[PDB]
């Protein structure tokens, strides 16, 4: 203990020696002194404190001179010592409890306390705590006489004025609740006010005090009743003989001690209402009997604090019913009616004590009316009481401002909760009350009312809080606000403007009359009440309802509770409240509300009006921008068209120069800066509003079109460098995304929620205008100049201190798995929100250079792979498992989605990182990457780390899940419920609008009451089951889009890995076999189902097969033997896939390239002729079906398909002949003639010069003529070719008939032309030779009909960019043609 005392002694001596970095020190130490007190108090409560420490502690109090904050810290420790050694509850010997009675009470034993009032408080406590011990002897009658004497003298010495001063100075909320201004603050105070220091008191220290003050209050009431009943008669009768001296008001101060004690704590206040026979409940009966006007107030200040709970408040309400009279409602309402006549004629004036008594009455009314429903339902409609009329009449007459406020808080307390009936009734009182006093004029009287109520802080803040509550719907805010938030008839008698007269007042206060206010704490609370009003008006506007009625099948009034959709837009304040936000003064008030001292804001409380006045000002700017598009388009033209029909008009408050809310905050450059500096203050809900406003500011075409153009380069960017905060707020965001997270608080934590709000800001800012440097670039640490990034040396980025690196750092530390508790879905979403930023930052040309550079230095590709987990069946997400009864319903679904998107973003980087390496960067990286993709990582070298293989990360597909085979609601079934929110391209949905429609049919049937109540509950379920069905189909559709997107990343990853790394060695030859081992079970499984995924898998198989370009070890053979095994069952599935024609031409074009190479390179000593036989009989096993597909593909719109189809046929005929001298009988050629392919083939030769005019259509025809030649080699082939009139097609073409920017030298264009003739000449040659003399007449007619051309060609052959080579590559084509005609003539 004495160490604790000496520790506190050192703090006070430091703090007093320091007053004779500076402010935060006092803040730091004062709190440390406040903790040691709470810890010492705990120690005394444990019976380990000793009688010795008590004698020393009392000595410190007897010496203590200055009444300060340090003294208050020791009050709970004092009452702990007293309750220990003094009370019987404490285990203190009676002789020892008597022993210290003299040490405290006797006086004249060093009892010249440096603070005489303090010693009076110490003495009063022990007596109250010790007299109860003598309950259950020596000198009882004398002791009690001694007790009451030294107790009464202590009260006059200033005891209760000290205990009350501590209770009042202690629980000092640094913001002034206007509803309880001046309450309990009218009693005289001989105590000197605490010094000017801003030293607060812990939210706990206040509580610990009010616990001991309950023990003090409980002690005096239970142990010293007669002392209180000696004080009732002393001052009550002395009030009549000596009314002027202000006789001892200690009993009043005692009731305020009770008020401060039980305030906020209804658990303790129940001891006053639990047992009516207890001393505490008997006390309320006792104090309420008589009504000394100041003593009544002190009693009502006690009840207001004895009703913080609905249970305590209901009891207090019953206490004033009485159903020797106590104080009752009957008595209160009589005086409320007795003084309303002393004003609305006494002359118009009231006594201060009488006026105060009324305030304590209207304050008790409000409190009991808000906390208890019974009290509200009673007071609001009782005739013997008649509350509404008297308080409304009292407000007409001349009264003090504070009293007129308390009336408005009573009306608010009556409207804090309400029905649609009590709202119309209240508005009938308010209408008449505002229309006339009850000529001065009906509406001109309404002007006088607002000018009064908005005159001072006390009323204006109070009256606006009443107008705020009147617009909160009966069903509760955030309901279906389909009805107007007030009666349509309101004002239709006179002004016809509904609420607008009240709106134009709230903005008149907020924009013009806030300037009359001077106290900053009052200016905040007023602006907070004004902004709370604007919010209530913008939220109750159902914009989803307006777009629906203006766009699709829904009723204007048959459906909604309002009498019309046009009436809804007219009467609702949204029409007018929006117009006000376009006003220059209102906006300049919104900025100056936000603009505040940062250190004063950061050193404040998160609940103080200083913080919330800024939070609420932001919330208005956000909500303004959200509801702006609906306003300017669907709302404003409806008002300017109705006020032209009705002819009515009111003053325009908006600015015609403002075409959008942006135009107002364009000029206020201080706004974007202040929004950042407030994140550095450590107030969460304030931060989230600031960041979400930076999005809508830095994601709007206007404000991003006013920072760049002026000369100025970028205004908002340099504005962060103006005072030098651009780096200090960027440093704060770093500590925010580095901050710790609590698994218990989980998805809704201050740290976690601030992270997502930053990652949503940096992304939302980058996604817009991604090719120009934005705010998000500068805050990330990139040095931002025009259209160019860069790192400033000795800057937070170059030294790896930037925020950007903190996004990497948080990534390489996440553990999104809690050992079979599942992948916490809130945490995998954190990973995605970070990655998608980095993704945008390696796709844009600005960042890819700087980012891919820094991602290399940091080993980013490795840390992600080191932490990536394998997808598995029994791998739960959020505790939920895939393939559950309904997995696509919980927030675990969207967590699996985000994980697939996160994986794809990793493969995409590993791909780009595997291309930036191949060009030059040493094989140390490609080796590291490649082994990291097989699972061999050597960071520390002690041993190689085992990471799952890139083929184990092929875990994002199991073809049996059938996500696409869960049904969608039939579009007519939705249309019959008039649901037209469905989005297309499969079908997607808008859950929100759809659920909005179902809520409007619910109120349509609920209010109509035609069929109820059970049918309602069944419909209430089917709606919840429909939107439950819709959410599954749009999340499944959202999963397939994310799974396919991932397949392209894993697929495209293997491609970049095949082409960079050459495969000739066994360990590599073993890798590609491992790859082929993983894609085949999948591609084989659903090459029939659908194409989109089969295309990506069939594409890695192609590129793979074309990489085995073809002295060995005994292991490499067993490898290749397993590759030839897989390549066969690949060739098989490609054959079955083609024969079915299951995929699009672009996919089968990929199938034909796989078969072509398997027939070209693989199959082509006698073990190869066997391979030809097996491969051949496998093709022709499918009959003409397989050939039909390849044939009609050779004549399709797809140019790449018909080329691969024609080339595949060329290889099919080639391998059947190698299987079967040169004239034989082929089954394939006989099939083609049957399918009429050779017919349409020869007939497609007419436009040979049109198609042949390196060109894509050039190579397709080159494959066509290579096939014709293949056919004409055999006898039957040359027959089927010629039987289709071959020579006829060669004549109608006219190719045998002796250049505008086509990008080749001319010399190469001719050899292509000749090469066409080279092919055509060989085709005719093979045809004449194979058939026989049957076409020697045709072979003769062919030359006689084209003679001369042969003569020129037969003589042309006889006789350095590329020209020498081109002439060689041409003159040889003439040597081939001269030989083509030479072998034709001699064979003819
Ligand atoms: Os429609
Ligand atoms: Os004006
Ligand atoms: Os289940
Ligand atoms: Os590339
Ligand atoms: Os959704």
């Amino acid at each position: 203990i004495p160490r604790c005392m000496e520790a506190m002694k050192g703090v006070r001596s430091m703090l007093q020696c320091m007053a004779d970095t500076l402010d935060f020190s006092r803040l730091s130490l004062v709190e440390q002194h406040e903790c040691l007190a709470s810890i010492l108090h705990a120690a005394v409560q444990r019976h380990h404190a000793t009688i010795a420490d008590f004698q020393d502690f009392i000595k410190i109090l007897r010496k203590w001179d200055k009444y300060d904050h340090f003294l208050i810290h020791l009050i709970p420790v004092l009452a702990a010592y007293i309750t220990e050694f003094g009370s019987p509850e404490g285990m203190g010997d009676l002789q020892q409890a008597r022993r210290l009675n003299d040490f405290i009470c006797k006086g004249g034993d060093e009892d010249s306390w440096a603070l005489p009032v303090l010693g009076a408080a110490v003495r009063a406590w022990w007596i109250a705590e010790h007299n109860g011990f003598y309950l259950d002897g020596i000198n009882l009658d004398e002791e009690d006489e001694q007790r009451t004497k030294q107790f009464l003298d202590a009260l006059k010495e200033g005891a209760f004025d000290f205990i009350l001063s501590v209770a009042a100075d202690c629980k000092a909320q640094e913001w002034q609740d206007p509803s309880q201004l001046g309450a309990r603050q009218w009693l005289q105070r001989k105590i000197p006010s605490l010094p000017s220091e801003p030293f607060p008191f812990s939210h706990f220290l206040q509580h610990s005090l009010m616990v001991h003050l309950e023990g003090f209050v409980d002690a005096t009431i239970s142990n010293l009743p007669d002392v209180l009943r000696k004080l009732r008669t002393e001052e009550d009768e002395q009030r009549q003989l000596r009314p002027n001296h202000e006789q001892d008001m200690d009993l009043e101060r005692f009731l305020i001690i009770i008020s401060y004690a039980y305030e906020g704590r209804p658990d303790a206040a129940m001891s006053f209402w639990e047992d009516p026979d207890s001393n505490l409940a008997g006390f309320l009966q006792w104090a309420s009997r008589r009504a000394s006007t100041p003593l009544v107030s002190a009693f009502c200040e006690m009840l207001r604090c004895l009703a913080d709970n609905e249970e305590c408040a209901t009891a207090a309400h019953n206490f004033l019913l009485d159903e020797s009279q106590s104080l009752t409602w009957s008595q209160i309402f009589k005086e409320l009616e007795y003084f309303t006549t002393k004003v609305c004629s006494d002359p118009a004036e009231i006594e201060p004590e009488s006026a105060l008594m009324l305030e304590c009455y209207l304050r008790l009314i409000a409190k009991l009316a808000t906390e208890s429903e019974i009290a509200r339902k009673r007071l609001i409609m009782d005739e013997d009481f008649n509350l509404v009329d008297t308080i409304l009449k009292l407000s007409v007459g001349v009264i003090p401002h504070r009293l007129r406020a308390c009336i408005f808080y009573v009306l608010k307390a009556l409207m804090i909760r309400k029905t649609h009936e009590e709202l119309d009734a209240m508005w009938r009182w308010v209408e008449a009350w505002m229309t006339n006093p009850f000529t001065p004029g009906p509406q001109e009287c309404m002007e006088m009312m607002f000018r009064e109520f908005g005159t001072g802080f006390e009323q204006s803040n109070a009256f606006i809080q009443l107008l705020t509550t009147l617009l909160v719907p009966p069903e509760g805010l955030n309901s279906l606000n389909d009805s107007v938030p007030f009666p349509e008839w309101l004002g239709s008698s006179i002004r016809t403007l509904g609420i607008e007269p009240y709106v134009d007042f709230v903005f008149d206060v907020f924009a013009n009359r806030t300037k009359d206010i001077s106290d900053p704490s009052q200016l905040r609370i007023l602006r907070l009440s004004c902004l709370d009003f604007v919010m209530v008006c913008l939220v109750t506007f159902n914009e989803d309802l307006i777009v629906l009625g203006h766009e699709s099948n829904i009723s204007i009034d048959d459906a909604m509770a309002a009498t019309n959709l046009a009436t809804y837009v007219r009467l609702h304040p949204f029409s007018r409240v929006m117009e006000w936000l376009f006003n220059e003064k209102v906006i300049t008030s919104l900025i100056n509300t936000i603009h505040q001292d940062p250190i004063s804001l950061g050193s404040a409380s998160p609940d103080s009006p200083l913080v919330v006045s800024i939070l609420r000002a932001i919330q208005v700017m956000i909500k303004a921008l959200e509801l702006q598009e609906t306003y300017l388009h669907l709302v404003r033209p409806e008002v300017l068209r109705y006020q032209g029909e009705a002819g009515v008009r009111r003053k325009p408050v908006a600015n015609a120069a403002y075409s959008a809310f942006e135009d107002g905050i364009l000029s206020h450059l201080s706004l974007v800066v202040d929004l950042g500096k407030y994140c550095n203050l450590g107030h969460a809900e304030l931060t989230l509003a600031c960041l979400k406003l930076l999005e809508k500011i830095s994601t709007s075409s206007r404000i991003l079109s006013a920072w760049s153009p002026d000369g100025h380069r970028n205004k908002a960017i340099v504005q962060l460098e103006r005072n030098g905060e651009g780096e200090t707020i960027s440093a704060s965001l770093s500590a925010s995304i580095m901050a710790t997270l609590d698994p218990a608080l989980a998805a809704s934590g201050e740290n976690y929620r601030v992270k997502l709000a930053i990652l949503d800001f940096l992304y939302a800012c980058l996604r817009a205008t991604p090719d120009q440097p934005t705010i998000a670039h500068q805050l990330l640490g990139f040095h931002c100049e025009l259209s160019k990034l860069g790192i400033e040396p000795k800057g937070p980025f170059d030294m790896q201190k930037s925020l950007f690196h903190s996004l990497l750092n948080v990534l390489i530390t996440l553990t999104v798995s809690e050992e079979e508790q599942g992948m916490r879905g809130y945490l995998v979403t954190l990973k995605y929100r970070v990655l998608r930023i980095l993704q945008l930052l390696w796709k844009s040309p600005l960042s890819a250079s700087l980012v891919m550079d820094e991602l290399r230095a940091t080993n980013f590709l490795f840390h992600m792979l080191l932490r990536e987990v394998q997808i598995q069946p029994q791998l739960p997400w959020d505790g939920q498992l895939v393939t559950g009864c309904e997995f696509l319903l919980s927030d675990a679904s969207l967590a699996y989605i985000d994980y697939l998107a996160s994986r794809a973003a990793i493969f995409e980087y590993i791909g780009k990182e595997l291309c930036s390496v191949s060009q030059n960067r040493i094989p140390s990286i490609k080796r590291q990457i490649f082994d990291a993709l097989n699972g061999q990582i050597f960071v520390d070298e002690e041993a190689p780390l085992t990471i799952p293989s890139i083929f184990d990360f092929f875990d994002f597909i199991n073809t049996d899940y059938k996500w696409e085979e869960i049904p969608s609601p039939h579009f007519t079934y939705l249309k019959d419920l008039d649901l037209g929110p469905c989005i297309l391209e499969g079908v997607h949905y808008d859950i929100r609008k759809a659920q909005e429609i179902l809520a409007l049919k619910r109120k349509e049937y609920e209010h109509s009451q035609l069929a109820t109540p059970e049918f309602l509950e069944t419909v209430e379920l089917e709606e919840k089951v429909l939107i439950e069905w819709l959410t599954v189909r749009n999340r499944a559709n959202l999963l397939l889009t994310a799974r396919l997107n991932l397949l392209q990343a894993w697929a495209n990853l293997l491609l970049v890995m095949i082409e960079s790394n050459d495969f000739k060695s066994t360990p590599k030859m073993a890798f590609l076999l491992q790859a082929l081992q993983a894609i085949l079970p999948t591609l084989e499984a659903f090459s029939s189902l659908k194409s989109d995924e089969a295309f990506e898998l069939a594409r890695v198989a192609k590129v793979l097969l074309w990489k085995l370009d073809f002295g060995l070890d005994r292991e490499q053979f067993t490898v290749g033997n397993l590759i030839g095994d897989k390549l066969f069952q690949l060739f098989q599935l490609c054959l079955s896939a083609i024969s079915q024609c299951s995929g699009t031409p672009e996919l089968r074009s990929l199938y034909y390239s796989i078969c072509y190479r398997y027939l070209t390179a693989v199959v082509d000593t006698r073990s190869v002729t066997n391979a030809r036989a097996r491969t051949l009989k496998a093709i022709t096993l499918y009959g003409d079906r397989l050939l039909n597909v390849i044939c009609d593909d050779a004549y399709g719109s797809d140019t790449t398909c018909q080329t691969a189809a024609m080339i595949l046929l060329n290889a099919l005929v080639h391998t059947s002949r190698a299987s079967s001298p040169a004239d034989v009988d082929c089954p394939i050629i006989d099939a083609l003639n049957r399918l009429n392919f050779i017919g349409v083939l020869v007939d497609s030769l007419k436009e040979i010069l049109n198609e042949w005019l390196a060109s894509p259509s050039q190579q397709y025809t080159s494959a066509k003529l290579a096939l014709l030649l293949q056919l004409c080699q055999t006898r039957q082939g040359a027959k089927y070719v010629l039987q289709a009139n071959l020579f006829r097609a060669l004549e109608q073409s006219g190719v045998f008939a002796a250049d505008s920017e086509s990008g080749v030298p001319r010399v190469v264009a001719l050899e292509r032309h000749y090469a066409l003739l080279v092919a055509l000449a060989r085709v005719v040659g093979a045809a004449v030779t194979a058939r026989g003399a049957h076409n020697i007449v045709q072979g003769r007619k062919f030359l006689t009909q084209h003679r001369g051309l042969v003569v020129h060609v037969l003589k042309k052959n006889a006789g350095r960019r590329d020209e020498i080579l081109a002439q060689q590559a041409l003159e040889e084509r003439i040597e081939e043609l001269a030989e083509a005609f030479m072998l034709l003539i001699t064979a003819t």
